[PDB]
């Protein structure tokens, strides 16, 4: 066991308010004599997962409740189980966040959302509206200024945009059949982000470093940021308000809301001084202003706190700006729509790609997993019965009806050749139960890995899963059958993503073995 006991290690995001969650931390070595370290890693949402999963990382994690969903579905998280008694401290819809298959699997700390913030100076009244902007900037760049700098690196700052005209991740409980991801909504906000781009009013390399600086040095009249970013535009002098997003095509602009949450990991030995760090000492009216102080939280899931926080104008704006928007979901496969949609954006911002062949790459990514398992789970489950399923794949599901028929036409023939190789490995495997099917999945990666990737070998991977789903079914294990559809969905989508996308995904499929 890797992570250490007798002590917690803290990770939370570089943009919030750590040295505040470090003063925490030392009333809690204070009282209890437990030191707690709080680091604040590059990509800690990307490491996390990475580093959890070997029984390694840090014991409380901290980011917003829409990565936690995929760390509960990896067993990555501890089970939260707070009493009655602290659940009724907290606003409801704050847990909801933080609810993945009726488990609690963090604690809510603070709902953010996206605001416009604005130079009283140099723009009395902010825009209503996005199609006054580039008219605002050539009124603006006269004087040396500029109207709008926010960062076009992460599609967090983008999507209000994008989702005003109707763009939405997944329909809504959640609909992961229905993605809007290509609309006719999505086209046009992300089509007049590069239109300002192409008219200079915005530039394509813009980070959160350079258009916090413009902002906070007074050379840019708006930003576009959430209440962590209010502490550096307090110290920078410039006088600042926090309104309404401006409005696309007469809709608002709907911010993805995210809930600052803090998961337990799995691995952790100290499960117990993280309840208790987490429950008495940061969810407080002491520990958020601690937290707050340093960098603001935005309204925080306290109920005792945010009450008086509510008085404050910017936490008003943050909160209608919350009501315009969406609660972000939680389910796993939101990685692998914010990857996509990240793509996207910078493709389209710097002409790597138009706005219809990046969105359409896009709603591939985003799509893909559920797409995979789709037609896994069928041709492993009609294998092993030997009937086809009758449900109906859906309105998007053209692909996966040919994608199914190619590989009938092409699997059926590679088991008919390698039944001998298949017996000699499923013997010498020794399968009989969800446990032996757990062990498979190593195998899988070390296999499909490190070898040349194309179709082929995509074909005998799914064709040797089938295999194995029908001597699953002949042992009365029929019940194991979607789990190793999971796992052989699971090896193929995660280590071969940035190709299957590349291939146009299962219509690349259906074209390479059309005949
Ligand atoms: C967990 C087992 C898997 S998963 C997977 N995915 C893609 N390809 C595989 O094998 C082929 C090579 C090959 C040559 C002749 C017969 C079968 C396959 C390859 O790597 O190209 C495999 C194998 C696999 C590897 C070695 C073997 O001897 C057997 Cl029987 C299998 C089933
Ligand atoms: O950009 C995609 C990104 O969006 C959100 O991350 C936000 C985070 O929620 C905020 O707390 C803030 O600090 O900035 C991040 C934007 O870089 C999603 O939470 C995150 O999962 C996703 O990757």
């Amino acid at each position: 066991m890797k992570i250490e006991e007798g002590k917690l290690v803290i990770w939370i995001n570089g943009d919030k308010g750590y040295n505040g969650l470090a003063e925490v931390g030392k009333k809690f070595e204070k009282d209890t004599g437990i030191k707690v370290t709080v680091e604040h890693p590059d990509k800690l949402e990307e490491k996390f997962p990475q580093v959890a999963a070997t029984g390694d990382g840090p014991d409380i994690i901290f980011w917003a409740h829409d990565r936690f969903g995929g760390y509960a579905q990896s067993g990555l998280l501890a089970e939260i189980t707070p009493d009655k008694a602290f659940q009724d401290k907290l606003y409801p819809f704050t847990w909801d966040a933080v609810r993945y298959n009726g488990k609690l699997i963090a604690y809510p700390i603070a709902v953010e959302a996206l605001s416009l913030i604005y130079n009283k100076d140099l723009l009395p009244n902010p825009p209503k509206t996005w199609e006054e902007i580039p008219a605002l900037d050539k009124e603006l760049k006269a004087k040396g200024k500029s109207a709008l700098m926010f960062n076009l690196q992460e599609p967090y700052f983008t999507w209000p945009l994008i989702a005003a005209d109707g763009g939405y991740a997944f329909k809504y409980k959640y609909d992961i059949k229905d993605v809007g991801v290509d609309n006719a909504g999505a086209k046009a906000g992300l089509t007049f982000l590069v239109d300002l781009i192409k008219n200079k009013h915005m530039n394509a390399d813009t980070d959160y470093s350079i258009a916090e600086a413009a902002f906070n040095k007074g050379e840019t009249a708006m930003t576009i940021n959430g209440p962590w970013a209010w502490s550096n535009i307090d110290t920078s002098a410039v006088n600042y308000g926090v309104t309404v997003l401006p409005t696309f095509k007469g809709q608002p602009s709907k911010p993805f809301v995210g809930v600052l949450s803090a998961g337990i990991n799995a691995a952790s030995p100290n499960k117990e001084l993280a309840k208790e760090f987490l429950e008495n000492y940061l969810l407080t009216d002491e520990g958020l202003e601690a937290v707050n102080k340093d960098k603001p939280l935005g309204a925080v899931a306290l109920k005792s706190y945010e009450e008086e926080l509510a008085k404050d104008p910017r936490i008003a704006a943050t909160m209608e700006n919350a009501q315009k928007g969406e609660i972000m979901p939680n389910i796993p496969q939101m990685s692998a729509f914010w990857y996509a949609v990240r793509t996207a954006v910078i493709n389209a911002a710097s002409g790597r790609q138009t706005v219809d062949e990046a969105l359409k790459d896009a709603q591939t990514g985003s799509e893909l997993y559920r797409q995979s398992l789709e037609i896994i789970s069928r041709y492993l489950r009609e294998q092993a019965t030997g009937a086809a399923d009758t449900a109906p794949m859906g309105a998007s599901g053209a692909t996966s009806r040919k994608a199914l028929e190619t590989l009938r036409r092409v699997g059926d023939g590679v088991q008919r050749n390698h039944e001998t190789a298949f017996q000699g490995m499923l013997r010498k495997l020794d399968i009989k139960n969800e446990d032996d099917v757990k062990s498979l999945s190593r195998v899988m990666i070390h296999v499909f890995s490190d070898g040349v990737t194309n179709w082929g070998r995509i074909v005998t991977l799914i064709s040797f899963g089938a295999f194995v789903a029908k001597h699953l079914k002949t042992i009365n294990q029929e019940s194991c059958i979607e789990p190793l559809a999971e796992s052989i969905t699971d090896v193929l989508v995660r280590t071969k993503r940035d190709w299957l996308v590349k291939q146009r995904g299962w219509d690349g499929f259906v074209e390479f073995f059309h005949v």
